């Protein structure tokens, strides 16, 4: 039984090429592939306050189809609050209800998604020219393989450590936050260091003032304070659908200008709510004569190390240009992720990925890996384009219209 | 051939009646009249700067519907303005995309309305009990009469001058503005007097210290100063389909606190924007030694004549408890509206209509007006129901759930 | 020893008088009687996120002298927290902070405030006419009489339950709210009642939602939510200096219209911010499926009775035309105050000061009670000018211009 | 007659150095040079909407002495708008109204400035080692020669044309806007381009569209849209007096980091609201079919030419990688400034004044030029200063602390 196309991954991006499967004319057969036991989404950074860098509106197919029965709107409308919603007049929902939306969506969903299924492996179907991949798929029980003429690869983004540290049980990436925290003790943190100067580190710092009056915070950051994240409506415009196309199109000149002018509206950037809390709460701590955040600016951390039962950060300070050592009990690395990348599990599909001159892969404006004549089934990705299709690559902001995309391409190849 | 449903008036009230009957499965027989050319909302105050005080989510269909063709979010899709209205992350549209939004849905719309077609008459059908009614209209051309098992009158608002002045060639309801002062040749309005503290006072004001830097304005108004219009979220559930069912159900005493504790979320007020504004014209003239805008609070404009080339304004102070004269080209009356009457239109049906003990229609919950067996035929109001159902009556907040519950209704009765 | 004045009560309004004394060149011996031991301004409730309801610039005297060794500014200086209140870009300090700022211009004043002192009563001193009172006053250890040429009022709000509702063990004032909060065990408060839908009502339930994650709040208040203060710049002109001219020679007409139209700039209304936030935490616990907050609108509280280890609190439905109970551990009524009144401690001298129609003391534009004959001495209110001076008697607006403009009339009168 | 300081331009820095002088003890003579007629602060870009990019509390002295008689709140009393500033909450006053505040804390001022006093040059005095300068002063009827033992340079920044683009009649720096613009027939100027992404830029196309309603205008610039200006409070601390000094003792390493991390606090970015603004400009232009701003993004201009009626402007597209030609009316360059350099005015004297490694002027933290001892006359410098003491050097942000700093380490070295 040869699937038109296998779904490795069931994150936000999978999700929408699911509802386009659905919503499309087209008979496509399917499956799709999730190790997580259910939909997880960031689940060590859902905290309180957490609210979503994305407007309400660019759900999983509004900006593709205005009366989608997956619409944000329409899950509202089904949760009894809409009109509550609408009150608040806020296009941001929190991070928790969207969470709830991408649950809801997937069980709406008529297609039943395979959870607690790790695709270990991407192997070439038989036949030369390729005209197929064999997926392997482990689950807790058994091992197995599906054979599909098109895969979508969407596995997500993978956390990034500062160059000589390594995750613990006491240095902690900020992916994994929630998990390590609700596990501890409370007085067993009285004293956190977090690195980092973009939205994870400002949300954690954030949470850690918030959730307890004691607890003392160093926050660790290159800049000299909190960089605010750009949305206003201009360069928000990066995000469109139709920018995709400016970028894509545009010489590697115009690529470099997106990332030297608008690299501010995703990276290392903070929203103007958060910065705002975070300054009130420093300044009141001030008046109280109680300081418990510590912001250690134009600074690096460069090490850390268990000491008896202290965690020792090695800081380094550029205004000074030396290194010394901070006692803490746990160090939060909030410094960020790395992009998706296909090569892994393409294993030997790799050899016949075409790369640029950067050694990076080659990817067609609709999403599918150029590939040499050797191999003529579709590789497409959700994720790891932020350097053919740009800043939109591994966000929410786009999912409706290149879900859609790569449905109709599938569909026109198969046509 | 006698209909289910005649709807008297074309406007987004029974716009979104006509939405609602295309999108029920119910096989309902309908006619629209509108007696204008064409859609024609509030066009006099389609002023440059004017802006929806309503969410775009409060469209035509949306909180009954969540996934219309309909829909304000359908609209901007199809106009091809849905991204950069989201860009924007401004919940209200402009009253002229609105407008567009109404004439976009009417031509979507499969029934034909007609228009030119004035409403000047219903008469009781053949029979006793009367089972129809005979609605009389005039057309440019000709006269004719149809006939129909339910009436829905949704005639709109009455613009309410003050007490002792009428409508002239320079004294104006706001309702009219526009149409007059397009056809008056600049510098023939240098000094212009506007009576009134709501929202439509304030824009008329705004509106004419931007269009000229020369023109001499008085705000005449009783309150100290322009109040807020409170749309604060708790306060907004006033609005909240629920709320209706809140204020139906609930004692006069309790009809009562909600005029009492809410009036400023719709009367007598103005958007904060509007506001501020005004503030900062005033302040930035003064600075520049040249005020033009003169408050003339804590007043009534009590009596206004013509006098040679002078619009002779006769102003009440309430603090000196004096009249005095205003000497303009121009009195703007902003001054408000009095609430649809279906009185008039109904004529010898009214006989058979129930009032309460204030004299007024009474009115079941599902917008049909009482009436005695000697009439079996349907009378539904959309609009004039500010005393049975509440504030939200002649406002857009809630056209898509009384027109869904006036469809059902009159499904439910189709014997 | 006769001093030219004596200030009873030591809250911001006598501070500002003792500001605008020792800055004025005349040469006036002073005295100021506070009960507490030090300055208290309502710090039962000051509550962790309280924000000050008036901007920075409305202090003890820079609306008067712009360049005041007593500003808010030179305090932010000499606290070294100027440039960071800069940075926040918030016209509006926390309560907080700004007791520090009284407490700071306390300590820069060279007068030194009599604490401890109750000032028990004021009786007519020697001679026909009467030149002088003498003051009594009790401190803990004796009794002591002093003697003033005039003397100036300004004892503050006094506390309003409801009608039939006794302050008690478990039925608390909002302005006590803190002094119980403090001294109960956290886990005896898992239900509590709140009345009212002002400023404090939300303050405090607000407080109660972030305080513990387990606590149940009742919201009792009369409105259908909460209804949103209005401090826009129109509207906020009631509170100018010049705005006191206009409700004093304006005639009852007028104050009444003052009252009509702008009593949402003060009374029973509540902040945008705090309206919001409660919204969100609405919200958010929906979403969670753990709702915690109880809007009770349309309804008063008419009675509470302890029965056993539950307080039993009698709520009147305005919707329902019936009451119910409703038990808790703990009543809050945030039902407000009622204004300053001279009379209690006038005693004797009250015979000689004149009253209006409806009862209530006579005052000069400048804020001297209106005596006959037989009362040479002054008598000055700061507070319980409400009917005379309008809105802003009671509040912080206008501590400057009132507090100069009383010295003044006293050097004036010496004259 | 040797003054102990002269002071070359009287722009906002030396004007606050004037301020500064008056409020010491010290007893210092001095004399201050303008070329201009009157204080002329950015007058070309005195545009109708703009606003101050600087907080009111940032003003001629306040920060270093909260209770000057020159600071802001003085300003407003006397011009009797505290009140009514106060009630628009806004800390950002008008351009125009601080260019008021700016002349009169001139008049105020007890010195009397030279205008029309064009500093042509700056001589060694008499006498190894130099214990004074000459200051070669050209009015309109003489020239003549003044001496003194410090000079305070601060002539502000210098207009910056793209390369290979001319100021012309039909070419205008942004710095020139209103002085061209006043001069021509408007329906002369229907088709306007203004290059460049900033705050000048931005506001020039925000004016041109609300000053008439049939120009056509072309935005050009390098980025993809207007990059958001960043003043949140934290970053915001770089403008701070202390942030001064972390900047002036950190390495180039750590200054560097300040320019890579913050460049968009000041330079190439905009304001929120004028982004905004503009935002919804071009959208209800689109919405009413009438296209008029266009933004021509990741573009440079690169030439202009006369060529009979049209200003042919030659324009880069970095997308397609071609130059193409735009003809309009007028070509508007709102392309910036380079910072002061005192090099010019210092001629012979440059020798006894140190460089650094990258060849820019060494500088000690108290704003005096670093020299040999052959030279022992004080040299500061207000503005040029961004490579020693970061970006608040030619801003309005530090007046106050700097001014200060320069009058006493001059009465110390006096000393
Ligand atoms: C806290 C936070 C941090 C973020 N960091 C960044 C950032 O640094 N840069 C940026 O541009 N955006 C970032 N985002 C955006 C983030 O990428 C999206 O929001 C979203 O999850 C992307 O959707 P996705 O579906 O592509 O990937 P994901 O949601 O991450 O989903 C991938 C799914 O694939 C599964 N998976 C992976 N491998 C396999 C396998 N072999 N077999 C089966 N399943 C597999 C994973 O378990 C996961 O469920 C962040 C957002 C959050 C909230
Ligand atoms: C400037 C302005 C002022 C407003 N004033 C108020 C206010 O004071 N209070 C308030 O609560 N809301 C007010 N509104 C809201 C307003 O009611 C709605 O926005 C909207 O018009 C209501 O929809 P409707 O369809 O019920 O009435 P409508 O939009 O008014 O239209 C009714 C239609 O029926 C037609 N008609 C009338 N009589 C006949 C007839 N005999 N035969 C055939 N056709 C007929 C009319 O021509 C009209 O097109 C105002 C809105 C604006 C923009
Ligand atoms: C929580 C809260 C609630 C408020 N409620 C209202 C309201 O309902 N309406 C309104 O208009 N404004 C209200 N305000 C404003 C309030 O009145 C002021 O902000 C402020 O306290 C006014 O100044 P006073 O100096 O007039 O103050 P009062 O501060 O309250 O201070 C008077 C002082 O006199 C002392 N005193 C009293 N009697 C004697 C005596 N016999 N002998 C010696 N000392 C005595 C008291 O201890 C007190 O310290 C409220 C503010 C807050 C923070
Ligand atoms: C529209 C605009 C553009 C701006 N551009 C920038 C920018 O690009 N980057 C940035 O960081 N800040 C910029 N600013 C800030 C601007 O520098 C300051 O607000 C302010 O003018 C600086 O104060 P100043 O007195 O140091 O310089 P100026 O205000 O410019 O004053 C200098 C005075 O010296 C006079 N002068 C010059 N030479 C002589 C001479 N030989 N003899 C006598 N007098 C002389 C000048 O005519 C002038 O009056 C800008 C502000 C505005 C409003
Ligand atoms: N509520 C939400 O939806 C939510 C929450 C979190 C994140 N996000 C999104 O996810 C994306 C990533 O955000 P992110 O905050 O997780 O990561 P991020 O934006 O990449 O920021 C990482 C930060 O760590 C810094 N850093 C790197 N190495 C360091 C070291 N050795 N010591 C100290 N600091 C170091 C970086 O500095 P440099 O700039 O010098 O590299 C940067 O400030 C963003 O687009 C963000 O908006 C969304
Ligand atoms: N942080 C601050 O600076 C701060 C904090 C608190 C207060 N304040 C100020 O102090 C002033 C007073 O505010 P306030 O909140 O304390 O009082 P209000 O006087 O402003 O509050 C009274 C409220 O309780 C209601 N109420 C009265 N009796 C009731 C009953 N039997 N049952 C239920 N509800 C009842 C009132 O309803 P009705 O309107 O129908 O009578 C009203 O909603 C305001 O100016 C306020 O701004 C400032
Ligand atoms: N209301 C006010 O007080 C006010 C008004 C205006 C300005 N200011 C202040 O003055 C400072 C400077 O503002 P500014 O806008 O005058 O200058 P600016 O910030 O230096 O901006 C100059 C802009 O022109 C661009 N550019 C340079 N060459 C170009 C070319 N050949 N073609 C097209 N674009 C070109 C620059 O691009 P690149 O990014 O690639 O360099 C940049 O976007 C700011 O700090 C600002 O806030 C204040
Ligand atoms: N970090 C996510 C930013 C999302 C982007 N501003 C958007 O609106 O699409
Ligand atoms: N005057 C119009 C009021 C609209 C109302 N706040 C609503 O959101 O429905
Ligand atoms: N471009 C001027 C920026 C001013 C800066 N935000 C400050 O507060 O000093
Ligand atoms: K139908
Ligand atoms: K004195
Ligand atoms: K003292
Ligand atoms: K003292
Ligand atoms: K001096």
């Amino acid at each position: 039984p040869t699937h038109d196309v296998v779904g490795v991954g069931f994150g936000p991006a999978n999700l929408s090429l699911a509802v386009a499967l659905e919503e499309s004319p087209a008979a496509l057969t399917s499956a799709f592939f999730e190790r997580r036991a259910s939909i997880s989404w960031h689940q060590g950074m859902l905290l309180p306050a957490a609210k979503m860098q994305v407007s309400f509106l660019k759900d999983l197919a509004t900006f593709r189809n205005p009366a989608s029965r997956f619409s944000f709107v329409s899950f509202l409308h089904e949760r009894g609050r809409l009109v509550r919603f609408a009150n608040n007049h806020d296009f941001f929902p929190t991070r928790r209800e969207f969470h709830d939306y991408l649950e809801w969506a997937e069980s709406k969903l008529a297609h039943e998604v395979s959870y607690d299924s790790e695709v270990t492996a991407i192997r070439p179907g038989p036949g030369r020219p390729v005209d197929s991949v064999l997926v392997d798929v482990s689950t807790p029980e058994a091992t197995r393989t599906v054979e599909a003429r098109n895969i979508v690869i969407s596995t997500g983004l993978v956390p990034r450590m500062p160059a000589g540290v390594q995750s613990d049980e006491f240095v902690w990436h900020s992916s994994r936050f929630l998990d390590h925290f609700r596990d501890r003790d409370p007085r067993s943190l009285r004293r956190v260091a977090v690195a980092g100067g973009g939205q994870s580190a400002a949300e954690i710092v954030r949470f850690l003032h918030d959730n307890r009056p004691d607890t003392v915070v160093h926050a660790i950051m290159p800049s000299y304070g909190y960089v605010v994240a750009d949305n206003t409506p201009f360069a928000n415009q990066i995000f469109d659908p139709a920018a995709v196309d400016d970028y894509f199109d545009g010489s590697k000149q115009a690529k470099d200008a997106f990332w030297r002018y608008h690299r501010n509206t995703n990276y290392s950037v903070v929203d103007d709510e958060v910065i705002r809390d975070l300054y009130r709460r420093g300044y009141d701590d001030e008046v109280a004569g109680a300081p418990r955040l510590n912001f250690v600016n134009l600074a690096h951390v460069v090490g850390a190390k268990r000491i008896a039962d202290d965690t020792r950060v090695t800081v380094y300070s550029m205004a000074r240009e030396e290194s010394y050592d901070l006692d803490v009990d746990v160090l939060v690395c909030a410094t960020g992720y790395d992009p998706m990348d296909p090569g892994d599990l393409l294993g030997e599909l790799a050899e016949h990925c075409v790369q640029d001159a950067e050694g990076r892969w080659q990817v067609d404006r609709d999403y599918r890996m150029v590939t040499t004549p050797d191999l003529r089934c579709g590789i497409y990705l959700q994720g790891g384009t932020e350097h053919t299709h740009g800043l939109s690559s591994s966000l929410l902001s786009n999912l409706a219209t290149r879900s859609g995309e790569i449905v109709s391409s599938i569909e026109r190849r198969k046509s």
